[PDB]
């Protein structure tokens, strides 16, 4: 197989900024396909409150929806933490996180779903802490970039939270059943290599080349074939998600079909007023 | 168990119109907090367009965030159909159902997925036709009370599509493996005899009385625990949907351990920057 | 719209295609059905490991011919459907063969279809029943069980309070037994048992080929974990290929270039 | 199973020392009962009542003589009426003496999963709530005329989205369970028929006799391909749960055949095995 | 997230017996919260016979039913071996292992549903041999410590046996397809090295400090939520055990939803003898 | 307790049974190995439709050859296992065409043959094993690879993907990530990466490649055959649902037929009786 010249991987990156209208995130976009989202309040480590996953999920349907987008990135801003999860300051005793207006959310979840159904690859670049919420949402994106200052865990038991959703059931198929339960029950952290040893990243790279190395790994997919990314990605969620999972990989197959003059002579045929006939089209074994 | 009152399930409805903004649908809502979605295109039995999709989507978000509402009714306008599936008129050869700028758009998942992951009972009040898309929407919905006249059935493959999401292993799931098979392989319609026989509806009324029993089945809903319904949804969810499953209904759990006194010591523990202490709270067997 | 009844009702036009054959008959119409009929009818139409090997071989045949579009498995005469494994386990490939064709295939059972020969029909996408159809499991009373899809699967049909009462009992179910609990698609008079089966036949037969193969894998998929993605996944292949996109990733490699993915626009 | 056999007279034995909450008794045919004895409160289970009902089925499974256990109610006003919501305590389960909080009514669900035996509930009156979930868990429920099923979780603060729920829809399907959950009506006899909820309603009168009936076709057929099956058919639902017992049951059968015993053999002798005598099937 | 220290993680243990009536095995509770249960035959291994695993299960039954206990340890007595699996001069021709009255039991198959349903976690301290049944137990447990003499293997497939249940299944979800088919098809012995490299064990340690170590890790998780910690373990079962997860899951759920006042105003009602209110409870989203 | 190593590392004499086969090898050794090799190094031993159905036929052959009870699959040459597909014959409608223009994907057969083989399979890897050939080998239930061993998928940069066992079945093997990572970049990993990810159970030098396979395949050959065939179905059963289910239950039916009490019912027919199951003490 041919492969891209590396001096176009490394080629320069020309951001664009997205952001008007978000206060606790950037959104930002290359010319070349890359959309960028930065969590970015770092002063609580990127911890997200309710409106920091309203902006993050708005930015995620924006990038999904631009025909030019092929790859997102998800990052925290600075070099401290990608995110330390739910802000606890503002979590509520009746059962979720707290808006300005009072409501209490677990919004989080409707961005885990959005991740996972995204039809482009989400890639995680992470820098510093990815700790509780913040590192499930590293494991839902396809894949990790890690930073050699990078530290992962979950603290849950710690502070009086879970997620046994996607949280653990996910994090057993990356990293197995004795390293998930060892995560969870002592919550220790874990640095980048222990990580990448035990298969929850991608790759780590040094700080300084963390970027550069993430916009290669995009522009390497960018240069293959969407639907088949797509149909992928679905592929393996399915192994997952039960049949939630079947309705994204048949999603992609009666996309497909539309595609064929077999799925179309039906449309035509109704919209004719008449039987169709499918007899042209050969019966494969 | 006492019984709910039988007067009250039968009071009048006050309906407020929250239809601003939608051309393809109405939005109304009740006094006693039903959210009522009506798919507003009679001219094609209801058909779907990408935008009539778009605003469905809209006013379930709405209604799920409006907590004065505790069940939604999805139906459609006049008594001659309740939705006739994907609009073949914009259909395109370019893998989806076209919008007025040309983009090429399966929402209807979007859509399944939403009504999948609602924490409130949503149901369908059926009057005449619910084929193809339409009868998977009905399939979706929690409940399915039907008008004698309504007529159920797929398509696809007379019209050169397929549901093979939840719209066949979950159709599987209510009327077991021979009759789905029968359903999408034939398309023949069935009538609401043949829909109840089966399993596939709730039950069946005289059309006249369709809204009045469809209001009494929510009413019934609307009088008990809102927290162990959305439970109960995301469990029978979960026997189908794998981790997406499991997101749902640990996600209640963690929504509810946020309430304890023993999940606020983490949190609280964590803001005062000391360690927990969860010996106060004994351990249950 | 749907077809004329008149069409539906037609007359047969059946060939034999038996040659080689000593235990079943096969034969095809001119209108795209093949029929598989086992042919030991002195034993209730019991399978031995002979009938096994020619019912994988006509049921291969089937799916090979492209001019078949839907296959039904039934017994000579009007007794027996197939009364299982002959008593004086390669069937189990002839169930996975059954699972796995893309083509629908129907049971019509007149008479027993019972122990083996009832997880048979079962494995059918269909079945049409005639009035004096009986069904029922009897592993249990002779020291044998089907816990594979004769267990599960039927779970899937019937549910699994009449699955355990079928296998726990081993009882017999007469058509409309069979029909209430969900177990037969319809039941017909004896006499209407071929005239009913080659009009749901041909009813299938004006429908997308493409289509149901895939929803019939879509369908398999609820039940069989990555071996039913397998085969959704592989249909799903099938269709990429017939897409210019797909076609461009072969043409590239093929001349030796990188493939150019740009023209084709991103679906959201 | 001719009707002489079928519907010979019903006797049985009483072994019920110790127990407060239940009766158990046998049948020299085969049959264990186990009765839940507490009519005052609609047959509610507290603690005490699932952990003698555990100690009954435990007793039932080792005893080679019984091949099948019948689980029902005192009189004929109820089967069951789920946990008892008098001595239901604020934190997080029903209190025993001690001011224990249990939930242990799934230690039993999951009991009745995995007993080899069939288990048949038989149901007069009331089965509701916990109750309900208990029939469902039964491989058979026979029901008299005159019984009565639901859940009623939504309305007395409680669910059972455990097999209480995904069971049930494996049983009735996904609209009805949705049904049966979120309104928490009332369904009869008839009704339960009708959606598949149980597999036969009888004349009240008769309720003993066509379960005993039942049984017997059961007891004829072999102890080994019962639990075979039930362990198949709960394999369709309980995952690796499940495989655990179905692949266990493969072992017991190994264990049985002279290529099993070789290995033993060999390692008792402390010898290489060699299994070359024993053809590789296709 | 602020850590114990290290000086209460490795203070002296003070172990009281518990073993009155016991003949296989040892029982043992520290004044912290931890049994710990040690198989005790090392003259063959520490292999289990049929009286055996009773003891084990009626040990761990006391350690559920202990409300001080928050965390268990499985163990075998010496330093040659923690388990080397069901005792062969006892199995039988018919179907299983015989006790000393002839009847014949796989009763080691409920032991480790009791390991997997157990609330608390348990732990496996390894030093020497876990091989056949042993291995399989190790395997139950959450979280393995192994001593640097740890042996590792099955032997099925040699002394005719097999383990197709979690033995097979959850194996392969500890270390990946290729490993189980492997470790299960040609029966070799793995160091402990090996074990970690696989991820079979979750770390080893010097023989001299198994026990140091272990109590260690024991001591971080009687540190954290012992809520969250079984909600958690229900959660990754449930990634394994379809509806019998979901049991564990949901029961987990309905005990918190127990301590709700909105759960309480349900069971209130019905003794009150009057109809729920529910009103009073907003609708989260 | 083991066997000797003078065992393993002795000689293996290879028969031929190649006879009427165009694109594949087909031999068999004196103590009981099959070995099935791709024979198209001129195309990096990429598979046509006639190429997968010899393999089909071949190892059809072995599951029937009670002589038989391990099969190795191999590629011809020390260049390649296996490079997928052969585009040069993969067609516009649905497939990769044979001599009469009919469209194939064939080779989902062949992958559903090995899942169902009661034998275990052992990819023996030397050079590319990229595509389909990945799929292969991944499918095989052991991976032998020699130190030059290169793998990898090329799905989304050729136009196509395996999103049934290619896909889930990988993500068992390597986990999530590393899976996503395989799949949608399309890279090549060397054999030390594949090791490490655990994508392979062993590297050796490749001169030591058939000498070590050998001795691996003797490993299983000493030990029982139903066991075996139990846990290969037992772990199938984790993935493949029913389908896993239908497999593991056939192994208990044929074990159960092995017993007396699964005997009664033909003990019975001869006897000319009803059977009596009331005498077969239960067991708990
Ligand atoms: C390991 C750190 C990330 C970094 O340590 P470091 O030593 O560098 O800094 P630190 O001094 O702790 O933090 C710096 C500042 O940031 C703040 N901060 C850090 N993380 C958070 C945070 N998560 N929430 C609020 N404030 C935070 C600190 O309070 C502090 O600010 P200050 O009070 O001085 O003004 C540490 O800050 C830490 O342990 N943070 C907490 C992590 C944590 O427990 N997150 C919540 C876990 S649970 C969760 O995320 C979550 C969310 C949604 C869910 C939805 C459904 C189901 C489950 C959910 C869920 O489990
Ligand atoms: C429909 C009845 C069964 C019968 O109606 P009826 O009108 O004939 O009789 P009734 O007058 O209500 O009852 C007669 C007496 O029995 C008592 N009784 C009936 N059922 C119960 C009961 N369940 N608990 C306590 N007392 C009960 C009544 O209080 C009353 O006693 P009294 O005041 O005269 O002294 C009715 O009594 C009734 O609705 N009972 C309550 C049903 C119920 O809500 N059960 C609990 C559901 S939830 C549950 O069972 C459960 C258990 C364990 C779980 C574990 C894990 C996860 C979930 C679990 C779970 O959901
Ligand atoms: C049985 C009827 C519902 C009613 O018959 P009736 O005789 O009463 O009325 P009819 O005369 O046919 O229709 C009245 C008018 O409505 C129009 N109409 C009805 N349904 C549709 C329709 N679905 N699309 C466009 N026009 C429709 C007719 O064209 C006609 O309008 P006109 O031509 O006079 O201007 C019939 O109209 C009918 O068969 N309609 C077509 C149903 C159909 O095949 N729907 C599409 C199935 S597939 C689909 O929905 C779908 C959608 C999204 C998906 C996304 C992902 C994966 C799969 C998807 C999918 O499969
Ligand atoms: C590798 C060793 C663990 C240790 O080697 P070492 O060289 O240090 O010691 P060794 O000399 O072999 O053994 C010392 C003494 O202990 C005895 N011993 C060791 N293991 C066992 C043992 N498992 N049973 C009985 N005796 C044993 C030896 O016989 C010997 O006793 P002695 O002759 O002096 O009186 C070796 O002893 C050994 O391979 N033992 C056998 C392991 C084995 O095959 N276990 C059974 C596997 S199958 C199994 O466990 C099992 C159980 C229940 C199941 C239930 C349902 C489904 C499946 C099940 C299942 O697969
Ligand atoms: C990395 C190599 C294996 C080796 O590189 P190398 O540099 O050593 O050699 P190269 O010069 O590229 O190749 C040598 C010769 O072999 C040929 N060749 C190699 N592989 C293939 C090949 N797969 N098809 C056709 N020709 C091939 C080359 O064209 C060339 O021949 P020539 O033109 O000079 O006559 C490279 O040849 C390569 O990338 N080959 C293509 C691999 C490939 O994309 N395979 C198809 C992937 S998809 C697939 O396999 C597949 C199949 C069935 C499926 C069924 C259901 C669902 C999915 C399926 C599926 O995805
Ligand atoms: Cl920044
Ligand atoms: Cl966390
Ligand atoms: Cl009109
Ligand atoms: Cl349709
Ligand atoms: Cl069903
Ligand atoms: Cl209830
Ligand atoms: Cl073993
Ligand atoms: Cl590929």
């Amino acid at each position: 197989m041919i492969y891209p010249d590396e001096a176009m991987l490394y080629a320069p990156v020309e951001w664009h900024d997205c952001s008007e209208g978000f206060e606790d995130i950037r959104y930002e976009k290359s010319t070349d396909g890359i959309a960028k989202i930065t969590i970015n309040r770092p002063q609580v480590r990127n911890a997200f409150r309710p409106l920091t996953v309203k902006e993050m999920i708005q930015a995620l349907a924006d990038a999904r929806y631009d025909d030019n987008i092929g790859v997102i990135i998800l990052t925290g801003a600075g070099d401290k933490a990608f995110c330390s999860g739910g802000d606890q300051k503002v979590r509520g005793d009746y059962g979720g996180y707290k808006d300005d207006s009072g409501v209490h959310h677990l919004n989080v979840l409707d961005f885990q779903r959005q991740i996972r159904t995204c039809p482009k690859p989400v890639v995680a670049m992470v820098a510093g802490y990815s700790i509780g919420g913040g590192h499930v949402l590293h494991m839902m994106c396809d894949l990790t970039i890690a930073a050699d200052n990078a530290i992962f865990g979950q603290t849950g038991p710690k502070v009086g939270s879970f997620d046994g959703g996607w949280g653990a059931s996910y994090m057993a198929r990356i990293v197995g059943q004795k390293k998930a339960r060892e995560i969870w029950f002592l919550c220790r952290q874990y640095d980048a290599k222990q990580a990448l040893d035990m298969g929850l990243v991608n790759t780590v790279v040094p700080l300084a080349d963390l970027e550069k190395e993430t916009v290669r790994w995009c522009r390497e997919m960018l240069q293959n074939s969407p639907m088949a990314l797509r149909c992928l990605k679905a592929a393996l969620n399915a192994d997952c998600d039960g049949q939630a999972g079947l309705q994204e990989l048949a999603g992609n197959a009666t996309m497909l079909f539309y595609m064929t003059e077999e799925g179309q002579e039906g449309r035509n045929a109704f919209n004719q007023k008449r039987q169709p006939d499918f007899s042209k089209f050969k019966r494969n074994p």
